[PDB]
């Protein structure tokens, strides 16, 4: 069987962030302001994911109109991190900025069906050419980039086994729960 709504979806997304995301914040504020404020940009979007999720666990699958409106500000931060990156091409850190740039698109996994595990995989995949350029780049010579790519890849590789777990054919609703609109602001 599967796990249903949940508020173990819940407190295990919380564990990958702490896990994966936490240092990988401070690595990022430590190579460069750039990169701190696009991973910033991402830890908000992902923070509002983790709303998304509990909201999910707890109310009926909203009409598309109100499913559109819980996802928006998840859209917003995503589009931050692009044009972060965009204006940045001559930033020493471009290949970490488009490490995430070029895969935010994980983050729609909550609305993809009935594949948000291979959609992440796959966003995964584009993050991983940057990421390698990063290896290549300071493998044995920079411990704090191997360890940024590190956390965010194994990040999207947690979060694909996550989704496998409580979200397997897409985002968990509560066919039992209350109103997702009259959300928890």
């Amino acid at each position: 069987g599967a796990a249903g709504p949940s508020s173990a979806s819940v407190k295990e997304f919380q564990n990958l962030v702490d896990q994966h995301i936490t240092p990988f914040v401070a690595l990022s504020k430590k190579l460069a302001p750039e990169v701190g404020n696009q991973v910033e940009q991402l830890v908000k979007a992902i923070d509002a994911e983790k709303a998304l999720i509990n909201t999910a666990s707890q109310s009926k699958k909203p009409s598309q109109e109100t499913l559109l409106e819980l996802i928006k500000p998840l859209n917003n931060f995503a589009a931050e991190v692009g044009k972060i990156r965009d204006s940045n091409r001559s930033s020493k850190f471009f290949n970490n900025l488009s490490a995430i740039s070029e895969s935010i698109g994980f983050l729609s996994w909550v609305v993809v069906e009935p594949t948000p595990g291979p959609h992440v995989a796959e966003m995964r995949g584009s993050a991983e050419f940057y990421t390698n350029r990063i290896l290549k780049e300071f493998k044995g010579v920079n411990q704090d980039q191997v360890d940024w790519v590190s956390n965010y890849v194994n990040f999207l590789k947690d979060l694909e086994k996550y989704i496998k777990q409580y979200h397997t054919t897409g985002l968990t609703w509560n066919p039992k729960g209350g109103d997702a609109k009259s959300a928890t602001p």
